[PDB]
């Protein structure tokens, strides 16, 4: 398990949490020095438990699929909640079985569906450590519309930060003040599967992507990533989705 406490949190303690979260994900192989997530994991070992504490010390436990860093569901006191999708229903066979009741959320966990349920795009939702504190608080008591926005914050401040050093840094900058994600942040989230696949295909292709990946840079400029010498590959991405899952 990994834990993060918002009470007394700062950039250093958040970085320790993102480090812990990366390190809790199993891998047998690095590609271009980036850990390659596993094709699959059988049984309960598929799911990592993240214990998150709001400023007041109230807690939820979030279930994360270690093959893809997808959030499946969470437990808040005696109630479990799971996205409405086959992978989360499967997770519900393994985690939080001691909950007194299980609520299936009225949406799947993908960004498209969550944004529809929240009523706004990611572009308009501030993120940061204060927003994460709020998100944990929101998830403590069921409200499916509020929860969608809380989950958009939670996924970006945990999973997306684990995947990209740039996103981790973006949250550290927002330790005491929320701000909507940069366009670069959104671009990276949307491109993780594609980047992961191209970095793997580059092995066997002399470091060259079979298909270029388009990203937005820090200046708001659209750029083509065509090979493993790019800063995105050498100094940003921290985990690779296995091509067996793409
Ligand atoms: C590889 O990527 C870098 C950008 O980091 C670029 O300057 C270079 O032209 C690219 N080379 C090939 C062969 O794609």
């Amino acid at each position: 398990d990994v834990s993060f406490r918002l009470s007394g949190a700062d950039p250093s303690s958040y970085g320790m949490f993102i480090k812990d979260l990366r390190n809790a994900l199993p891998h047998t192989e690095k590609v271009y020095n980036i850990p390659l997530l596993l094709p699959s994991v059988s049984g309960a070992g598929r799911y990592l438990l993240m214990h998150l504490f709001n400023y007041d010390g109230n807690t939820i436990t979030v279930a994360v699929d270690v093959t893809n860093v997808y959030i499946m569901g969470y437990l808040a006191l005696t109630t479990s909640y799971f996205f409405n999708e086959p992978a989360a229903d499967l997770a519900s066979q393994y985690v939080f079985r001691s909950a007194r009741r299980k609520i299936t959320l009225p949406y799947s966990g993908n960004y498209e569906r969550l944004q529809i349920a929240a009523g706004k795009p990611r572009e308009k939702i501030p993120i940061g450590l204060p927003a994460l504190d709020t998100a944990i608080s929101t998830l403590l008591h069921y409200d499916s519309t509020a929860a969608a926005g809380a989950l958009l914050v939670l996924i970006q401040t945990t999973a997306e930060a684990a995947r990209f050093k740039y996103i981790e840094q973006q949250i550290q900058e927002r330790a005491y003040r929320d701000e909507v994600p940069s366009s670069a942040t959104i671009s990276l989230e949307n491109s993780w599967s594609g980047l992961s696949k191209q970095i793997q295909l580059a092995q066997g292709n002399n470091g060259v992507f079979r298909t270029p990946t388009v990203l937005v840079d820090s200046k708001g400029n659209r750029v083509q990533i065509t090979n493993v010498t790019s800063n995105v590959v050498t100094s940003n991405i921290q985990l690779l989705l296995n091509t067996k899952n793409i």
